[PDB]
C-alpha cells in the first residue's frame, strides 16, 4: 500500500495514526515537490490527481482521509472497536467524522492557513469559530472517555490530528476541560502517536 | 421512526429520498415553529438538541444527514446497490458523500443562504465556488451513469438534493454536460422523487 502524504497536514496524520492503530504497513511517499517546475510527465502521472492524503492499495486509489480511514478499518482491522460493525455505534462514529471535517478541521484551516501559508492578518471571527467547534467537541465528551463511543474509534484519531495541532500552535484548550482530559488520556493509548503525529507537528510548533 | 425535518433543506430531502428508496416509512415531524416564543419545556425537550434532520429510531437519536443515510441503508436496505457492502465501492460512496457536504452543499449554502435568509448582497466569489464544485462533480460523472459507482447510490441521492435546488433557483447546469445528463436520468429512477423532493423545492423556486 502506497500512502501519498504531506507530513504536516492533519488529514495525513489521521490516516497514518489509523494505519498504526491497525498495525498496517504503508509505503510513505512525500508529495512536497510534486508542484515544482520541470517534473517529468511520468512523475506527474503517478502524482495523485486529487487531494492529499491518497492511498494506492494494489491499484485501488482512494482520496479523502476519512473515507480512507473507514476503508482501512474494515479492510484491515482485526477487531471491531476502532470502527464498530454495530450499526448504531458505527453511525455515531460516522456522525463525529463529519463533525470533525466541517467544524473542527474547517475552523482550524480557516484561521491558521491564511496565517501560516499566506502570512495574512489574523481573523478574529475565524479564531472564535475554533472555540465554537471545540465547545461542541467538549459537549460530546461530557461524561465520556472517547469522542464517539465507549472505546477509542477512528473519530478519536481524526479529531486528535487537529486538536494536537491546535496545542502545538499554542491554542489554549484548558477551558475545554473535557477536551483537555480526553487529549491527555488519548495520547498514551494511540499506537505510535509520537512517531506518526508529533513528528509532523514540528513545522507548526 | 420519527423524522424531524424542515421540508426545504436539502439534507432533509436527502434523508427523505433515502427512506423512499429503501421503502422505509417514517413519521415526519415539522420543526418550523420550534424556536418560537413560549413553546412549553415539554415541547422543547422533544425538540432535537442538535441539527436538522434528526431521526429517532425507537429511541436511537441520530443527526447528520449523511450518517442517517448510511445508517438507514445498512439497517433497512434489502439489497446492496444503494450502499454496497463491498469495501472499495463503499469507500467511493463515502468519499463522494464527503465531497457532497464540503464542496457541493457548502458552496450552495455559502451563496444562497445570505441571499435567501438575510436578503444580503450576492457574493460573486461565493457564486463561482458553486461552479468549482460542479466542475468536480462533472469530472466524477465523465463516462459514468452515476456519481459514485455503477448503480445509483446514496451519493446520488445526497447530491441530487442540492443539484435539484440549484436548478430550482435558476442556476444553469447546461455547461456541466455530465451533471445535466445525470440529473435528467436520475430523477425518473429515484423512487417518489416528486413527492419527497420537488414538494420541498417550492419555497426556493
Amino acid at each position: 500500500m502506497d500512502f501519498y502524504q504531506l507530513p504536516g497536514s492533519p488529514p495525513c496524520r489521521a490516516v497514518a495514526l489509523t494505519a498504526a492503530a491497525l498495525d498496517i504497513e504503508m509505503n510513505f511517499k512525500q508529495v512536497n515537490l510534486m508542484n515544482g517546475e520541470h517534473l517529468k510527465p511520468e512523475f506527474l502521472k503517478i502524482n495523485p490527481q486529487h487531494t492529499i492524503p491518497t492511498i494506492d492499495d494494489n491499484g485501488f486509489r482512494l482520496w479523502e482521509s476519512r473515507a480512507i480511514m473507514t476503508y482501512l478499518a474494515d479492510q484491515y482491522g482485526k477487531n471491531d472497536t476502532l470502527y464498530p460493525k454495530d450499526l448504531k455505534k458505527r453511525a455515531i462514529v460516522n456522525q463525529r467524522l463529519y463533525f470533525d471535517l466541517c467544524s473542527l478541521y474547517k475552523s482550524f484551516m480557516d484561521y491558521y492557513y491564511p496565517i501560516i501559508f499566506m502570512k495574512a492578518v489574523k481573523d478574529q471571527a475565524k479564531y472564535e469559530n475554533i472555540g465554537t467547534a471545540l465547545s461542541f467537541l467538549d459537549k460530546f465528551l461530557e461524561g465520556e472517555n472517547y469522542v464517539a463511543g465507549k472505546n477509542m474509534t477512528l473519530a478519536d484519531l481524526s479529531i486528535v490530528s487537529t486538536v494536537s495541532t491546535l496545542e502545538a500552535l499554542d491554542y489554549d484548550l484548558s477551558k475545554y476541560k473535557n477536551v483537555t482530559r480526553w487529549f491527555a488520556k488519548i495520547k498514551p493509548e494511540i499506537p505510535k502517536y509520537e512517531e506518526y503525529n508529533n513528528a509532523g507537528l514540528k513545522m507548526f510548533k
